[PDB]
This record gives structure tokens, sequence and C-alpha cells, in this order.
């Protein structure tokens, strides 16, 4: 039973996103742009994961939608406070879709990442594949933290992760500060 109640004023939820913001703020001037974010997704991440042009584009579209959901746009610098209020709007919009049994932006982003890793048609992500993602995206480079993610989640009998489980975890991790989601990224993200 995922937590659907928001906790936007919680110091821990704020710090989780402040951590992500600072992680995306390259030169550390206290601001980020959609340009820099999409570049990371397409020129860096997708390239190293050897995604096809179509997979790269699908992934790009998902990222653009996720961050535009935070009020971000190309050519505009965003400061943390504004980024955070934007994230609160994305979160409520996502929870509304969840309440309507409509696919969320984080679920669709997940589908795009999972497809890039869908080779033998496993339709899932293995520990090694996630380890690669953690390193290439930079969100969780430590092998230990990636192993912590898999120990944290409910895996199938083969030890692989499925998109519904990751979506479920992410909804609680990014949006509602679900106690069940705490620890999702080991020490990689608070
Ligand atoms: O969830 C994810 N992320 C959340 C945030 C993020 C950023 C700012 C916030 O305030 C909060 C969260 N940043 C990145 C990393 C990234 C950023 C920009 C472009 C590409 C990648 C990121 N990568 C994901 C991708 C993913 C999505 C669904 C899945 O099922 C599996 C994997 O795996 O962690």
């Amino acid at each position: 039973a995922v937590k659907l109640k928001t906790d936007f004023d919680n110091p821990r939820w704020i710090k989780r996103h402040k951590h992500m913001f600072d992680f995306l703020d390259i030169n550390g001037n206290g601001k980020i742009t959609l340009d820099e974010i999409v570049s990371k997704a397409s020129d860096d991440i997708c390239a190293k994961l050897e995604a096809t042009p179509e997979q790269t584009k699908r992934h790009q579209v998902c990222v653009e939608a996720f961050f535009r959901g935070c009020g971000m746009e190309y050519g505009k610098e965003i400061a943390f406070p504004q980024f955070l209020d934007g994230f609160k709007q994305l979160a409520t919009s996502e929870l509304k879709k969840w309440a309507r049994n409509e696919p969320t932006l984080i679920r669709e982003w997940g589908d795009a990442v999972f497809d890039i890793f869908d080779k033998d048609g496993s339709g899932t992500i293995t520990l090694d594949e996630w380890k690669a993602y953690g390193k290439i995206s930079g969100i969780s480079p430590s092998q230990e933290d990636c192993e912590a993610t898999f120990r944290h989640c409910d895996l199938d009998n083969s030890g692989d992760l499925d998109v519904d489980e990751m979506t479920r975890q992410h909804l609680g991790f990014w949006y509602t500060l679900d106690p069940e989601a705490d620890g999702l990224y080991g020490n990689g993200v608070p």
C-alpha cells in the first residue's frame, strides 16, 4: 500500500530534492536548465547505454515531460525554490494520474529506461544493468548502493527488477516520502 498523502513541508523530503538539484547543478551556480538536463539524458546516458535513435528519442521525450512538469523549459534558468514548488506540482499531478489508474510520467520514463535494457526480452532489469545505470547516470555510482537498491526492492525469482516495482518505489521516494521507499538508493540519495 503505497503512501499517497504528500509531505511537502517535511525537511527530509526537501533535502532529498535539494540533493538531486545540487547533483544536476554542474557549475554549482545555484541554477539548472532543461537544456543541461536533456543533454545529460541523450548525449551522455543514452549514448553510453548504446540506445537506438528511437529509444534515445522516447527517453528524451519522457525526460522533457518530467522536468517540464516542474515548470522547466529550454533557455530558462531555474533556482531550487522554484524547482521545488514545480516538483510539488509534478507530484500532485502524478498522484492524480495514479488515482485515475492513468500511467504516470515516472512510469513512462521507467518504460523508456527499461526498454533500453530490454535485450533477451527479459522485460526486466538485472542487477548488473542497474549498476550500469547508477554509474552512467551518476545518481548511484556505488556498486554497494545499487546492490542495496535490489535488496530493498521486491525482485522476481531470478533476482531481477520489474518496472511496476520500481515505479511503485519511485512514486513513494520522489513524491510522498513513503517510509517503505526510504533506502531505495542506499546512501546514494537521502
Ligand atoms: O528515477 C530516476 N531519476 C529521478 C531523478 C530526479 C531528479 C530531480 C529530482 O528533484 C528528483 C528526482 N533524476 C534522475 C537522473 C537523471 C536526471 C536528468 C536526466 C537524466 C537522468 C533519475 N534517473 C532515474 C530514471 C528512472 C525512472 C523510472 C524507473 O523505473 C527507473 C529509472 O533513475 O534514477
